[PDB]
């Protein structure tokens, strides 16, 4: 009956708001203090929402979801009957429980250390290391270091957890759990989808990847690049060469145009991280968007403690499910960096404040893509060179190609370099799930994508043991990444329509949409919807058509790309990396 679903989906969301919360603040007392207590306290928490979860998948498969009438009932009882790794026996459940905490911790403490003195971490050290060091051979201690570190000690868990987490999702009607994590998007097309819009990126990406590679050249020397081959991938300013911008001094297209030190700039002028998402705060509110509460600035973690504590530091928003406490968890730097960082995690917070009303069920994004992009769309508008003058980090650029070509290249080498990265984490991780990749080649056919995709090769070879993926935050933490690819076309759609919406006329990547009314509605209706409806309802909410699309992506960097060509041709580049074989002979 009706009626009997209705009640059902009101008793599973009057206890859900309880249940996801006490589980919430023991995930969030383990992430900012990483212990023995509470990571028992933790492990005990799982085992409670564990039954929680249990209980009501249970209930809710003895009902047939395509004979009911309401849909949004329909589809609160077909998520509810997933119970993920819930469905394991209880032996099964705990070993995959403590295999992820382990995963996690392990790569949240992990230390490079030189011999004679100082131990380093991945945040702020390493980090750092790859953003400034301009030698080789530092560069390659620190990206060896740390895969050798994370990485090698994260493979001892990996085989276990894949049969695991594949286990819970065949459990669940699923074939494997990269099926699983792909049902997400509610798209039977999806790998085409995303497949046609990596290749419509390829001219822009190759590009940009034969012009970088030139630059590398004229900096590392001839002897250490092979202009016909990939480019070693720890020279690319980041630790997973997942976006290039800190590189932009060695590849800046007009010199006699140079940018202030924003560094310098925000550090001179007394810039806290504080500051940085009072800053964001202020952007949503000037859109008409929600602030946050009070009680966001009281409990977030908005730098890394000066307290001995251990803390996971990848950045990251939470929602507690009461619908008024918000928390981001960030090992804030001060930098420009940090500052995109820091909207985008904004983005995640005000998404939880436009859907706190739906029932718990339907929280979350119309697509985990949708949930990533608010705040990078905010960014966008941030970052322009317009933008960051009327916040002092950079004096006047305006009117000046040179400036315009910089801006771009600047915007390109995190945009455009991150496209391929992001495609290639779950095509792995995907074929680990479906067992075309077995631990046999788990590393090997890593490095295969890594080529194949992205262009780059390995620095130093890699023996039997290494695991790099191990190496990557997302991978022992088990998050899926494929979100962050969609993120980062959609963002571009959006940022157009609201643009559009805000009247403004000429190239798109001069536009910021600070202070649009007209921009802010746009994103409210659709971020209200929250999972209520298919996405593509969302999209044609703030963008009037219903796809993913990369032409708005196209569009924003086309002066680049007609500005790349012509330089390439004229230094005579083979686009690719033909001689794919090729590796540093050193
Ligand atoms: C299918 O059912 C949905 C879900 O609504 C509800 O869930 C059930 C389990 C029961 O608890 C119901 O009592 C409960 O309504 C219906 O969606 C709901 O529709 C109503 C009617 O418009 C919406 O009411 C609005 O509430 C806001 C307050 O924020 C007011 O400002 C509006 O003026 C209006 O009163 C309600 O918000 C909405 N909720 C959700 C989650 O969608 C839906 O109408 C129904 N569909 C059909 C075809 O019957
Ligand atoms: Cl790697
Ligand atoms: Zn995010």
């Amino acid at each position: 009956d009706e009626a009997e679903a209705s009640k059902f989906v009101e008793e599973y969301d009057r206890t859900s708001q309880v249940v996801w919360n006490e589980y919430a603040e023991a995930n969030w007392n383990y992430n900012t203090n990483i212990t023995t207590e509470t990571s028992k306290i933790l492990l005990q928490k799982n085992m409670q929402i564990a039954n929680h979860t249990l209980k009501y998948g249970t209930q809710a498969r003895k009902f047939d979801v395509n004979q009911l009438q309401n849909t949004t009932i329909k589809r609160i009882i077909k998520k509810v009957q997933d119970l993920e790794r819930a469905a394991l026996p209880a032996q099964e459940l705990e070993e995959y429980n403590k295999i992820l905490l382990d995963m996690e911790t392990t790569y949240s403490v992990a230390t490079v250390c030189h011999p004679n003195g100082s131990c380093l971490q991945l945040e702020p050290d390493l980090t750092n290391v790859m953003a400034t060091s301009r030698k080789y051979e530092d560069l390659l201690w620190a990206w060896e270091g740390w895969r050798d570190k994370a990485g090698r000690a994260i493979l001892q868990f990996y085989p276990k957890y894949v049969e695991l987490i594949n286990q819970a999702a065949r459990l669940n009607g699923y074939v494997d759990a990269g099926d699983s994590w792909r049902s997400m998007y509610e798209t039977p097309s999806l790998e085409q989808d995303l497949e046609r819009l990596f290749q419509e990126l390829q001219p822009l990406y190759l590009n940009l990847h034969a012009y970088v590679r030139r630059a590398l050249h004229r900096h590392y020397g001839a002897q250490h690049i092979n202009l016909e081959g990939p480019i070693p991938a720890h020279l690319l300013g980041n630790m997973w060469a997942q976006t290039w911008s800190n590189i932009y001094d060695l590849v800046v297209p007009f010199p006699s145009a140079p940018s202030m030190d924003t560094t310098e700039a925000m550090l001179k002028q007394g810039w806290t991280p504080r500051r940085m998402f009072k800053e964001a705060d202020d952007f949503f509110t000037s859109l008409g968007l929600l602030p946050v509460p009070p009680e966001f600035w009281n409990k977030s973690m908005l730098e890394k403690p000066t307290d001995g504590r251990e803390v996971v530091c990848h950045a990251s928003a939470w929602d507690f499910y009461n619908g008024k406490d918000f928390r981001i968890k960030q090992c804030t730097t001060v930098n420009l960096e940090d500052l995109v960082v820091a909207h985008h995690e904004m983005g995640h917070i005000q998404y939880f404040m436009q859907y706190k009303d739906l029932p718990v069920a339907l929280r979350e994004g119309a697509n985990p893509g949708f949930h990533e992009a608010i705040g990078d769309v905010l960014a966008l508008s941030v970052s322009t060179p317009k933008h960051l003058h009327s916040l002092n980090l950079l004096s006047s650029e305006g009117g000046s190609d040179e400036h315009d070509i910089n801006f771009l290249m600047k915007m390109a080498l995190d945009k455009i370099a991150f496209i391929p990265f992001s495609y290639l984490v779950d095509q792995w991780r995907w074929r680990v799930f479906d067992g075309s990749i077995t631990k046999e080649n788990y590393n090997q056919e890593w490095w295969s994508l890594r080529l194949k995709y992205q262009g780059l090769c390995p620095p130093v070879p890699r023996t039997q043991g290494d695991f790099d993926p191990g190496a990557k935050f997302h991978i022992p933490s088990s998050v899926p990444y494929i979100k962050y690819f969609v993120s980062f076309i959609i963002q571009f759609q959006f940022h157009e329509a609201l643009c559009q919406a805000a009247g403004h006329t000429g190239p798109l990547h001069k536009c910021d949409i600070y202070q649009s009314k007209e921009a802010g509605q746009r994103l409210a209706t659709a971020m209200k919807l929250g999972f209520s409806r298919p996405w593509p309802e969302a999209m044609q909410l703030i963008t009037g058509q219903p796809n993913m699309s990369a032409s708005a992506m196209l569009s924003y960097f086309k002066p680049l790309l007609d500005w790349l060509r012509t330089e390439n041709e004229l230094h005579g580049e083979k686009l690719g990396w033909p001689q794919y074989n090729w590796t540093p002979n050193s």
